[PDB]
């Protein structure tokens, strides 16, 4: 672990290079610096404010913005929407004391998908703090006085600068395809106005390429001096057809409502490309953020991909062939007797980036946010060196910088077997995994692939697959996973698709096959309830072979066999038997599987003597709440039930339950309900720490289905894929046994998951039926509300769906 990195949050990040500092200034007012691109540190205070880092008085000072967008307005409201910045030392520009020089940050508020504006404001000095200057590009804007949800900001286009730019002759008036004909904003063919790049181009003048989704990106020139821009004056084509607007400028990329945003563009002069970067689809976790990339000759386009196809999209389309997919989701997947631990290093939803170039020295660098596999919307910023192909095509490293450079590489250290990802061109929630693949000395390619390769000069790697050469380099890396600097290499075919490949460890068979067995663990196998994971592939198509000494107890696949209630608990053997090559060895586990024991009855609130008592003597009786669960005021009748008689929800009360009703991780609930209607989220049994620890039986759930719910630390989806009937009888139940839940309607099972929250444990909670904090108290019958200490035996289940 020679190397040594030091992470932070930092979303949408713009590189940008003080004296001898890295910096990344950030959405939200984030931002940090660095001396080694490696370790970061970050000095923003966020969104606090006044004593806000980058503005004192975020309100007064970028006030000139929030009356149009990102201050507490519909989507914005209750706070900020300040996002996507850029920063740049301007050293032409006129200060207000009129001396020159100024670090420039041009900045997005937008309080809809549409409503938006770009602003900036300047520094003398790169920490700050930034001063309002001007608000320059909006969009959203109407034809006649509207209003969006939770604003009374008159969208109408006379709010905008636009009046002034017409008062000065800037243009001459309004355009009318900006408007549909309800008069509402053309997103089709013209842009949400965010996520600024300023750029300098072959002879050092300026431009501003900004747009994210809606009719994608545009580019305008910038004056050197105000930072204004240098509006094109008439609507047009350029040569090749694309849109140029005497507003918003000329588009470069995108359209017709499709992804892509977050744009960065670079001159090289090395190769006098101007190269285009944007970033596809959703932010999220699940919604597969990769980056892209095209070349032009002129700033200003047209920007065109490997195959020479478009940046600008022809219509309405899948936009997944255009660009070249330089990074998406991926994992090097630590399979089993892999070296390091756990799932191994990738990322999800990578995206947003900017470029530093380092003039001297030809070195490039790509930066930017991911999030991670299995932590949600969790994000840190990643840095990983690009180094040009052949082509005139930077190529992107595997793994994040560290320290590593280009490099005389020898042949026998390249020779060898790899791990290969392949970025393809699509892009979801789907994560890219590595095959296994070698490269020989007689300059072939084996294993899960076939074909050839080579190595030209020092390091320029030619690599060829059924019919596709990818071109790029080889390169040491930094892999976290092995804790080793790899030989590795990255290269980009004419279809504009990378491939990655990271070198694996020289290793015999009967190396590999014991590495596998000693990482070879089944946990617990003394106290077996549910199916044991049986995994049948180790490292590097390494063949787990499973037999069982008794597929009565346990299958060849792990399938276990509860035995009854009141059996002896059952054993049996499990072995592994690993093997590579005529390499093999031998892992055994003893299993033992425990029989079902009946879940015992702890409360029972029958309703059956017209009051709230339960029948056990355990608990103290219900009482009655208003429509919330903390209030009070409503009426509890008792109509005829589906067992005796039933409590009667009349949609303005509830039934409020001892705290601690339940206390455990080894529980269950039944009970029966005849609703009369269905209103999505409104609850029966409801039982919460507090409003962020709490868990509920939901009828209509927001899939509209009946779901067992739990949020929101941490939230989890108990989802039956099955709909209630109104006006009907529908027994259900659920169990909790430390970690695992099952779910079942009408005695049958509808989901099992794990995991499951331990929410009752360690403090006292509240309990109730048919109503909580949020949402409509139930309407109707609620009857026989039983309440177990044990998870409860399906048969068990089946005797309660039973009367
Ligand atoms: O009494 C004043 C209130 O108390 C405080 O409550 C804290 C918040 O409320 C709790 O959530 C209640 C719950 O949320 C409402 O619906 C909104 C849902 O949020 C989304 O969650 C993500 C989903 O979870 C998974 O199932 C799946 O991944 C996602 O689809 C969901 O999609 C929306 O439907 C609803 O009204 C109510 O039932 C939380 O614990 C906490 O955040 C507040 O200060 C105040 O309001
Ligand atoms: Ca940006
Ligand atoms: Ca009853």
């Amino acid at each position: 672990k020679d190397p040594q990195f030091t992470n932070v949050s930092v979303h949408d990040p713009s590189i940008v290079k003080d004296g001898d500092t890295y910096y990344i200034f950030g959405s939200h007012i984030e931002a940090a610096k660095s001396k080694d691109l490696m370790n970061w540190e970050k000095f923003t205070n966020g969104y606090t404010t006044p004593n806000n880092k980058l503005y004192g008085d975020l309100s007064k000072n970028l006030a000139g913005s929030f009356k149009w967008a990102g201050e507490n307005d519909a989507d914005s409201k209750g706070g900020f929407a300040v996002w996507a910045p850029d920063v740049f030392w301007n050293k032409d520009y006129v200060n207000e004391d009129g001396t020159k020089g100024a670090y420039m940050i041009y900045y997005s508020v937008s309080s809809t998908y549409i409503r938006s504006a770009i602003g900036y404001a300047v520094s003398k000095h790169i920490e700050g703090p930034y001063k309002y200057v001007d608000t320059i590009v909006y969009s959203g804007f109407t034809k006649e006085e509207a209003y969006d949800a939770n604003s009374k900001i008159n969208k109408k286009w006379t709010n905008t600068n636009i009046p002034k730019l017409i008062e000065q002759g800037k243009l001459k008036g309004v355009r009318a395809d900006w408007f549909h004909n309800d008069g509402s904003y053309n997103n089709r063919d013209f842009p949400n106005a965010i996520d600024p790049n300023l750029f300098y181009d072959e002879k050092g003048n300026l431009w501003m390429a900004y747009g994210s989704w809606s009719g994608g990106i545009f580019v305008l020139p910038m004056d050197k001096t105000t930072g204004k821009p240098i509006y094109p004056g008439k609507d047009g084509k350029t040569p090749d057809g694309r849109l140029v607007d005497r507003y918003f400028g000329i588009k470069i990329a995108g359209g017709y409502y499709q992804s892509g945003e977050g744009t960065y563009i670079v001159y090289d002069k090395n190769t006098d490309y101007y190269y285009l970067y944007v970033t596809y689809g959703w932010l999220g976790a699940d919604g597969g953020y990769n980056m892209r990339q095209f070349r032009s000759t002129s700033p200003t386009g047209p920007y065109v991909d490997a195959k020479g196809q478009s940046a600008v999209l022809p219509g309405e389309v899948d936009n997944s062939p255009y660009g070249n997919k330089i990074m998406g989701n991926f994992l090097f997947e630590r399979k089993v007797g892999d070296p390091g631990t756990g799932i191994g290093v990738g990322y999800v939803s990578p995206g947003h980036n900017s470029v530093y170039l380092d003039r001297k020295t030809g070195q490039q660098f790509l930066v930017f946010h991911t999030r991670f596999p299995q932590s949600g919307e969790y994000h840190e910023v990643r840095v990983h060196q690009m180094f040009m192909n052949k082509n005139g095509w930077p190529v992107v490293a595997p793994y994040r910088y560290a320290g590593e450079k280009l490099e005389k590489v020898n042949k026998q250290d390249v020779v060898g077997e790899y791990q290969l990802i392949n970025h393809g061109k699509d892009y979801s929630a789907d994560i890219k995994k590595q095959i296994f693949v070698r490269l020989n000395r007689n300059n072939t390619i084996s294993g899960d692939a076939t074909g050839t390769w080579r190595k030209i000069g020092h390091n320029q790697a030619e690599i060829t697959i059924d019919g596709e050469t990818y071109d790029g380099v080889f390169v040491r890396q930094w892999d976290p996973t092995s804790k080793r600097y790899v030989m590795a290499f990255t290269a980009l075919s004419n279809e504009g698709v990378s491939i990655w490949g990271s070198k694996l460890a020289d290793k015999t068979d009967e190396e590999i096959v014991e590495d596998v067995a000693s990482d070879l663990d089944l946990g617990d196998t003394d106290h077996v309830v549910s199916n044991l994971h049986l995994p049948t592939e180790g490292t590097r198509h390494t063949v787990i072979s499973w037999t069982t000494s008794d597929a009565k107890v346990v299958s060849e696949t792990g399938v276990v066999h509860r035995p009854e209630v009141g059996s002896a608990p059952v054993t049996a053997t499990l072995t592994a038997t690993i093997t590579k090559g005529d390499a093999t060895a031998t892992k055994v586990f003893h299993i033992t599987v425990l029989p079902y024991e009946e879940a015992k009855l702890t409360a029972h609130y029958s309703f059956d003597n017209n009051d709230l008592s339960d029948s056990t003597g355990n608990f103290g009786p219900g009482t009655i709440t208003g429509n919330r669960i903390d209030n009070e005021g409503g009426t509890i009748a008792y109509a005829d039930g589906k067992i005796g008689k039933a409590a009667v929800l009349n949609g303005q009360s509830g039934i409020r339950l001892p705290d601690g009703l339940v206390s455990s991780n080894q529980y269950s609930v039944s009970l029966w309900v005849k609703p009369e209607q269905l209103t999505t989220h409104t609850t029966t049994f409801f039982g919460a720490k507090d409003p962020n620890h709490w868990i509920s039986l939901v009828p209509q759930g927001w899939d509209g289905n009946t779901m067992l719910w739990s949020g929101s630390s941490p939230w989890y989806d108990g989802r039956t894929f099955w709909k209630i009937p109104t006006g009907q009888w529908t027994h259900l139940a659920f169990s909790v046994d430390n970690g695992a839940v099952k779910v079942y309607i009408n005695g049958v099972e509808k989901f099992s998951g794990t995991n499951f929250p331990d929410v009752f444990t360690g403090a006292n909670a509240s309990f109730a039926l048919g109503v909580n904090w949020w949402d409509p108290p139930f309407k109707g019958l609620i009857d026989e509300l039983r309440i177990y200490e044990g998870a409860l035996t399906p048969s068990q289940v089946t005797d309660l769906a039973q009367t």
